[PDB]
């Protein structure tokens, strides 16, 4: 939870590229 991952979602995926 940091890097660019591919969480599923919308029943398929999606990019990531949030921080804290």
């Amino acid at each position: 939870t940091t890097t660019t991952r591919y969480v599923e979602v919308x029943g398929k995926k999606i990019l990531q590229t949030t921080t804290t």
